[PDB]
């Protein structure tokens, strides 16, 4: 579909078998999830934003549902207030900005 | 323009006279400047992200030009680490999002 920014762009994501509300980001390079339990191995990852940085979990090749559309790639866990679907995987749905 | 997102959507921005280098950024309400010199009454105040909050200066109805699409509205200046342009402007410029 065509999203609006009027509002914030909040889409149902669907990982792991459980169903979530996520932000569809452009200035996040990789996606980023609040704290949840995946399987697979995973590694240690330190992301920056505004005001800081926050310890997360790199896990790989995960299975993600955004809007119908499936994904699989780079999901990162870790105390984000917001769940942030990045451009690593908005590229995987084939999503542009228009103007 | 169709920007896609296998890199950072940089963009050139016109602001306070000055060209400069910002990330169009879906997931910010509001725009947060690098440091920099912008003349007019500005109010201070507390904007939060992924790693916590910082304090910045709350400038209201700056003239702003994006690839030659013009907005105008609150531009927050401060210690972020990137240029960010946020949906307040984005929306102006007439952006979406497309998948
Ligand atoms: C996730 C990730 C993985 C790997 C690499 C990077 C850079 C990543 O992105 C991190 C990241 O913070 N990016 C941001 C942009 C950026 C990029 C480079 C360095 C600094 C900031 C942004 O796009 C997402 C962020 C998510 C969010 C945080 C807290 C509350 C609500 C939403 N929004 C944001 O702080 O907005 C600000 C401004 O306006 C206000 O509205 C709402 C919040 C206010």
């Amino acid at each position: 579909p065509q999203i609006t920014l009027w509002k914030r762009p909040l889409v149902t994501i669907k990982i792991g078998g459980q169903l979530k509300e996520a932000l569809l980001d452009t200035g996040a390079d990789d996606t980023v999830l609040e704290e949840m339990n995946l399987p697979g191995r995973w590694k240690p990852k330190m992301i920056g934003g505004i005001g800081g940085f926050i310890k997360v979990r790199q896990y790989d090749q995960i299975l993600i549902e955004i809007c119908g559309h499936k994904a699989i790639g780079t999901v990162l866990v870790g105390p984000t207030p917001v769940n942030i679907i990045g451009r690593n995987l908005l590229t995987q749905i084939g999503c542009t900005l228009n103007f």
